[PDB]
C-alpha cells in the first residue's frame, strides 16, 4: 500500500478539487496537512489552466478544526505571525475563486476554511459552528452575514443547520446529503465557462473595497478597466 | 420621448428612462441626461426626493453594448460621471428605485446606487454583464456587500444568477416589493411619506448612515454626532 | 431611575421611569454610563443584560426634560447622550427588550452584542417622525448590523419593525414570549458567562475591530488573540 495523504489533489479541466483526507482525525487539520493545503492553493492560483477551485472534507465530514491531539508533537499547528495561518490557506489571497463544498462538519477552524472561500454549498445534514479564532473567524463573518448574526454564532458558538445557515447568507447553496462535492463541481464548472478576466477583476474589487471609502473603492474597481 | 423624462409632483420628482427600442439601455447621451436630472434635483431646494423608473415595463438592461465604437457610446473616464450616469453622485437629498421587468448588469448598479429599491412581484434582478463579459464599473462590487453581506454579494457577482422579487426581498435587496405595474406609484407613496418628515434630520442620518463606511467605530460615531449641528 | 440586579457572574441593568416610560434623561444617562463603568472594571461580572422594566425597553432620550437641569447631556467629548451609548467593553452586555424599543431606545438595544425580544415588542427610529438626529450610534451600527439597504429602509422611514421582521432580518438575535426577555437573556448571559472567557472575549473584541480594517490589518489583529 501507498503511503498515508492528507490532502488530495484531482483537477477536471479547469476546476481543481482539493480534498482534505483524514478518516480516523475527522479530517482535522495538523500541521503536515495545513501545509500541504498551503502548497495545493499556491501551485492553484500558479496555475493558468486551472480557473476555479473547490475545498471539501472526505469521509462525509468537512473539517473538525485544528488537530488538537497534535498539539505538542512534531505535527502540531504551526502558529506564526508571518507565513501561512494555523489551518494552512487562511491568509492566502487568491487571484481565483474557491468554493467550499461542505458534508458533515465544518467547525472551528474548518468553519473558517470554509469562510475563507467565496461560496458555500452544504449538505442538507452538515453543521457549522464555532464550537481561539486565529485563521480570520472574527474578521470574515461580520463582513459576510452582518455584525448581528456574526456576534451571535462568535460569543455563543452555537451549531448552524443548513436551513439556518442558507437563511443567514451563510450557505449560498443547500444540496441533498452526500452531494456538496459534485455541487461544488458543477458550479466551479459553470463558472469556468464564464469570461474570465471580467468575473476574476470583479471578485477582487468586491474583495478588496472592505475597510475602504466609497470613494476608494470606486476608484480600484473602475481600474478593472 | 426624449431618452430621460422628468416629472414632478410637489417635492417628489421621477426621473424616468425611456428608450422603448434599446429596452431603456443607457448610452452616452442617456448617461449624460441622468446625471444632469439628479444635478438639478440635488440643487433644487423645493425637490425632497427623487424616484429614478424606466418606462415601457423594464427598469434598465445596462449600458448599451449596441452603441459602442459609435458618437453615443457610454462615456468611460476615471474623472467625472460614471459610465451609467448618476453612479458616482453622493445626493444630499435620497433616491428611490422603482423597478419593473429587468434590473441588470449596470442597470442593477443604478439600482443599488439608489437608497432604497421597490420592486414588481415579477421584476429580475441580476449581474448579467457576467455573461456578456463587461466589467462592473459603476459600483455594483462596492454597494452590493456593503447592501446584502459579502456571502451574497459574491454569489450574484461570480454567477450573474437571476434575482426573482420573492427572493430579493428575503436577502434585502429589494426593499419592498409590490404587485405588477405598481413599482413607480408604490415608490412615488414611499417619497412622499419621506417628503412630509422633518427634512434636515432625515437627510443629516442618511449622510452619517452613508459616510460610516469603510470607517472605524470611532471615527464614525464622531462624524455621526457632527448631524447635532445640522 | 436605574437599578443593578446580580447573579453570580451576570450582571442585570435595569431602566425603572414608570410615568416616563423608560425615556432616558441626564441623570438616568449618567447612572447608566456608571453602571456600564462599574461592571467593566468588576472582574467578578462576565456579562451583563440591559432591560427596562414596566413591560417596556426605552422610549428614547427625554424630551420633556429639554431646557431643564435634568437635561440629556450633548458633548462631543465623554459619555453620549443616552448614557453608554459610546463605551467599548471588554465584555458582552445582552438587551432583552419588551415593549418598545425606539429611537435612543433602539440605539441602546442597537450597542448591545445581542437582543433577546418579546414576540409582541416594537423596535424603530421613531425619532425620524420628531425630527431629533441619530447621534448615539445608530446611524453607524444598524448598517453594519444588518446591512446598509435594510438599515436605509428603517433608518429613512422610521417605521415600526416588529419581532418576527426583526427577528428576519437579523436585528433580533431571540424571539420568547411575552414577558420572558429578561429571563431568557438572563438565561443566555449564564450560558456565556460557562465558556471559557479569555478566548470568547477576545474573539468579540476582534470581530468588532475589524470593521474599518482591511483584511492583512484586521487579520494581524485577530492573530494577537493568540
Ligand atoms: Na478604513
Amino acid at each position: 500500500s501507498m503511503v498515508s495523504e492528507p490532502v488530495r489533489i484531482e483537477r477536471n479541466g479547469p476546476v481543481t478539487t482539493v480534498i482534505i483526507d483524514r478518516p480516523e482525525a475527522r479530517n482535522a487539520v495538523n500541521g503536515p496537512t495545513a501545509a500541504a493545503l498551503f502548497a495545493a492553493f499556491e501551485e492553484f492560483d500558479a496555475d493558468d489552466t486551472a480557473s476555479v477551485a473547490v475545498l471539501t472534507g472526505a469521509n462525509g465530514t468537512f473539517c473538525a478544526g485544528a488537530d488538537l491531539k497534535a498539539f505538542g508533537t512534531p505535527e502540531a499547528n504551526q502558529v506564526h505571525r508571518e507565513g501561512p495561518g494555523p489551518m494552512g490557506p487562511s491568509r492566502m489571497d487568491l487571484s481565483k475563486p474557491v468554493i467550499a463544498a461542505i458534508s458533515g462538519y465544518a467547525v472551528a477552524g474548518g468553519l473558517e476554511l470554509a469562510l475563507w472561500c467565496d461560496l458555500r454549498v452544504v449538505d442538507e445534514d452538515a453543521t457549522m459552528g464555532v464550537f481561539p479564532l486565529i485563521d480570520g473567524g472574527t474578521v470574515r463573518l461580520p463582513r459576510l452575514i452582518g455584525h448581528s448574526r456574526a456576534m451571535d454564532l462568535i460569543l455563543t458558538g452555537r451549531a448552524v443547520d443548513a436551513a439556518e445557515a442558507y437563511a443567514i447568507g451563510l450557505a449560498n447553496r443547500v444540496v441533498p446529503t452526500g452531494q456538496a462535492r459534485q455541487a461544488a463541481e458543477e458550479l466551479a464548472a459553470d463558472l469556468a465557462r464564464l469570461p474570465q478576466q471580467c468575473m476574476r477583476a470583479d471578485r477582487l474589487s468586491a474583495l478588496h473595497q472592505w475597510g475602504e471609502s466609497e470613494n476608494a473603492a470606486m476608484d480600484f474597481e473602475f481600474a478593472s478597466i
